[PDB]
């Protein structure tokens, strides 16, 4: 199966997309939030408002191939226009999974791996994101303050689509 954006174009290696929900009524696209006692927004979350596309995400794999497929391991990097000061010296805001909490967060730059651990898979009529420590679905878990945390949640994936950032 081919990985397509919402227009029908195959996803590009190194392309930038908004990662938006395929279903209505439970939040918008993927973005960052500060959680708990953290002063910096290091958690990947779904936007509370369905009207929001979230942050552009650059998706890439080391092989010098022009398109992406479900077989490739991916790095996913948020590219905000106006990153908060605490994240301005990162260079790349790459996703990781924290092993003990299973939360998707932004990695320190020194921790980023050449091959990422994410993949994109068809899911019903849309797509899902998976994390490969076998691979497990990423889904949403609500915290005490109603933040919609992106977490490993095997069997309850967040269904997503990809919109070109432009």
């Amino acid at each position: 199966k081919e990985l397509l954006d919402a227009d029908g174009d195959i996803l590009r290696n190194g392309g930038t997309y908004y990662i938006v929900p395929a279903f209505r009524g439970k939040g918008g696209g993927l973005t960052l939030a500060k959680i708990g006692d953290e002063s910096c927004p290091l958690n990947v979350v779904q936007a509370e408002s369905e009207t929001k596309r979230g942050l552009p995400a650059m998706i890439w794999t080391p092989p010098r191939i022009a398109i992406l497929t479900p077989a490739f391991y991916l790095n996913i990097e948020f590219q905000p226009r106006d990153p908060p000061a605490c994240l301005q010296k990162y260079g790349r805001l790459s996703w990781k999974v924290e092993g003990e909490s299973q939360e998707v967060k932004i990695a320190p730059a020194s921790e980023q791996h050449l091959f990422g651990s994410f993949k994109i898979e068809p899911y019903r009529d849309d797509y899902k994101l998976v994390y490969c420590e076998s691979c497990k679905d990423l889904g949403i878990s609500i915290d005490d303050e109603n933040n919609r945390l992106l977490v490993v949640k095997d069997g309850d994936p967040l269904a997503v689509r990809f919109e070109k950032s432009k």
